[PDB]
């Protein structure tokens, strides 16, 4: 009869008012906020500039560490290519904080060891200096667990738009001829507010949710939400979500410049990228990167593209222990607001070429260690800071670094063994018109009143002592000397000593100072000693350490700006004295092995050794750095090492794994190269030892020609 048409309204309006409601949180959710993004993890922005000295070999290592890669002839961003004497690269389009940048075209032109020439192929115009973008190391935990990478609608190549389009091809806005399933279009609705699991509460409720959609929304846009939606893995217990963070998880590279064989298989595993988890059944996963390639037009080949697909080997938690730094430094330097906020792109200081050169140094250094030693377990730290700015290079925490739960680096406190012997020296040198370099200091039998019962008799590690019955300033620290170590300190006072500790930067609720504190009582976490030598390297001014440059929100507001923080501690005629000391060390004294190996790197090194070496140690100070390399045992067993010589040939390793900087020690003001004789007093010209006097003036050169 009737009634179709008094229920047809009365099943009419029911659609809509629940249809205008469902209208209302589609909207309402996808205008402001739309998701809780991570912060992105970025590490150094280098910025190159004429006169830079970085080979040829350096740059190139440093654009692979930084995602470009080695072409015949280029074609898009994150490519370079190489000639004899020059570069020719892509520098890939980067969000900079001074200034948004977008893709450019350069030619670095090298002569001999310098960057000579920086040029853009556009005007054929020279740079004075030409940035280069972050690698994006990681990305904070979610606290939603979802982690994301958000590009706009621009930021995807017309390809991965087209093959992503030919498998669920856009229809008109409603749904249509696609439904010839014989017993669907956008689905964006489906995974953003619709749950599980089967229909038919679900396709019922998706398909009108979707016409809503498309309707009263962008048949464009629909496209940026969707290809940041779209699940792709895992890394634990946080989802891999959107084409933008796959391109990186995968294959790293930005997703603009995904070859369309690897951008096709993006496109595939969106039915299931838990059974196509690329690395977890590969065979399968590389069929379902075919049956999108092979498809109809595009049009030539389907064979050229067919043979393999690398996507390289995972990542969980990358660089567990820099990131703890950070971690920690983000807390400090904000607070809390600041895990409840969406977008944030944190700027490291993290330096991927010198990770990489210690991680090798150390994954390779160690167990190539405990074989001539044999030694049924061996570990290590390493921490490489920026001899001026202290910021935070590298950092190692363990002989398994992409594997940390423990972190050596920061967690794991240590003697500190003759590693202490500088703070001595440094303190005497501070004078200097009492301590020289050429200062007399007694090599006899000491035994000190011990408060306590005992009576302390150090002795060397020969337990000899010079027939003389003394020894120069300069050879008891280049050979790193205990009796005359001890009697210095000690005539220079514990008190003293032990401020220049404090200055140097190091945890104040450390200094005990009994006597032992001298020849190395004195327990510091290598992120700690790595501050110390820094106050020294930096010619005695103590930049606290950091890993942090900057924290920017989803805008561009700066959150938190760095800024040089150094301070005066020590002189710079003391300090330089130390380090041309030390630069013995590395060549006449105890590092001798290196001195040998890296003769024209002059660096500038203290060697670190424990009773029965428990702990080794070294601390090296190239042109540009700070490397503090530690190498004992987890439960402090002797290590059966040959003293300092652990720790040196990791480091060793490390120098080789990458290319340093050399050691060119340019002195203070009052900085004299004077000659002594062989009684070592000073002579006006001649004289058979040269060594660096702080004076304003040599009538000390005549005082010392008399008396």
């Amino acid at each position: 009869l009737w009634l179709l048409l008094k229920l047809a309204i009365v099943f009419a309006v029911l659609i809509a008012i629940y249809g205008v409601y469902l209208d209302q949180k589609i909207r309402s959710r996808i205008d402001g906020k739309v998701w809780q993004l991570p912060a992105a993890v970025y590490g150094r922005m280098v910025n190159l500039e004429p006169d830079m000295t970085i080979s040829k070999n350096e740059m190139v290592k440093l654009l692979e560490a930084t995602q470009y890669r080695q072409v015949s002839k280029m074609t898009r961003p994150g490519e370079f290519t190489v000639q004899a004497n020059s570069i020719e690269m892509i520098r890939r389009p980067f969000d900079f904080p001074d200034s948004k940048e977008g893709q450019v075209r350069a030619r670095l032109t090298f002569d001999g060891d310098h960057l000579a020439t920086i040029v853009n192929m556009e005007n054929n115009r020279q740079f004075g200096f030409f940035r280069l973008d972050p690698r994006l190391i990681t990305m904070i935990s979610s606290p939603n667990g979802e982690q994301r990478l958000f590009v706009p609608r621009s930021g995807f190549p017309d390809l991965l738009v087209d093959t992503l389009l030919a498998t669920e091809d856009r229809h008109f806005y409603e749904h249509d001829g696609i439904s010839l399933y014989s017993i669907l279009t956008q689905q964006l609705v489906k995974n953003l507010f619709l749950s599980s699991e089967r229909s038919y509460w679900r396709k019922a409720n998706e398909a009108y949710m979707a016409l809503i959609m498309d309707a009263r929304y962008s048949k464009d846009r629909i496209l940026e939400l969707y290809m940041n939606e779209v699940y792709l893995g895992q890394s634990g217990d946080n989802e891999i979500r959107g084409f933008p963070l796959a391109s990186l998880y995968y294959f790293g590279r930005p997703v603009e410049e995904l070859s369309l064989d690897q951008q096709a298989l993006l496109v595939g595993m969106v039915k299931g990228a838990s059974i196509y988890n690329p690395w977890r059944n590969p065979k399968l996963a590389l069929e379902r990167r075919n049956l999108v390639l092979r498809l109809l037009q595009q049009q030539q080949i389907i064979d050229q593209e067919l043979y393999d697909m690398l996507s390289a080997r995972p990542v969980i938690s990358p660089q567990p222990a820099f990131m703890q730094l950070v971690r920690q430094e983000l807390q400090a330097k904000l607070g809390d607001k600041v895990k409840d906020l969406s977008g944030v792109k944190i700027f490291t200081t993290f330096d991927s070429v010198a990770q990489d050169a210690a991680e090798k140094a150390a994954v390779e250094g160690i167990p190539a260690l405990k074989k001539q030693r044999k030694l049924s377990d061996l570990e290590t730290a390493i921490v490489v800071v920026d001899r001026f700015s202290g910021e935070v290079r590298a950092m190692v925490g363990g002989s398994e670094p992409q594997f940390a739960g423990y972190n050596r680096a920061m967690q794991a406190r240590r003697s500190i063994g003759s590693l202490a012997k500088p703070a001595t020296y440094l303190t005497a040198l501070s004078q200097p018109k009492i301590y020289r370099l050429n200062t007399w200091i007694a090599d006899a039998p000491i035994a000190l009143r011990q408060p306590n019962g005992q009576v302390w008799s150090p002795q060397n590690d020969d337990r000899r002592y010079s027939e003389s019955g003394r020894v120069m300033l300069v050879d008891a620290l280049t050979r790193s000397m205990n009796v005359p170590t001890v009697n210095l300190g000690m005539a220079l006072g514990l008190p003293a000593v032990t401020e220049t500790w404090i200055k140097l930067g190091v945890p104040k609720d450390q200094l005990h100072p009994v006597p032992a504190m001298l020849l190395g009582a004195l327990n510091l976490t290598p992120i700690e000693v790595a501050q110390a030598f820094q106050t020294i390297a930096s010619g005695g001014n103590r930049a606290p350490l950091s890993a942090l440059r900057s924290v920017i929100a989803e805008d561009g507001k700066v959150l938190y700006q760095s800024f040089p923080q150094a301070e005066r501690a020590v002189p710079a005629q003391a300090a330089y004295l130390t380090l041309w000391t030390m630069q013995q060390v590395v060549q006449r004294g105890t590092g001798r092995q290196l001195g040998a190996k890296y003769p024209n790197l002059h660096l500038a090194g203290k060697t670190g050794t424990t009773n029965n070496n428990v702990d080794t140690w070294f601390a090296g100070i190239d042109g540009s750095t700070v490397t503090i390399t530690w190498v004992g045992r987890d439960n402090n067993q002797p290590t059966k090492l040959y003293g300092a010589s652990g720790a040196m040939s990791i480091y060793q390793r490390y120098l080789a794994n990458q290319t340093p900087t050399p050691l060119n020690l340019v002195p203070p003001e009052d900085i004299a190269d004077m000659g002594v004789d062989y009684d070592g007093n000073f002579v006006c010209s001649g004289g058979m030892r040269i060594l660096p006097v702080w004076t304003s003036d040599p009538q000390s050169l005549c005082q010392q020609s008399e008396m």
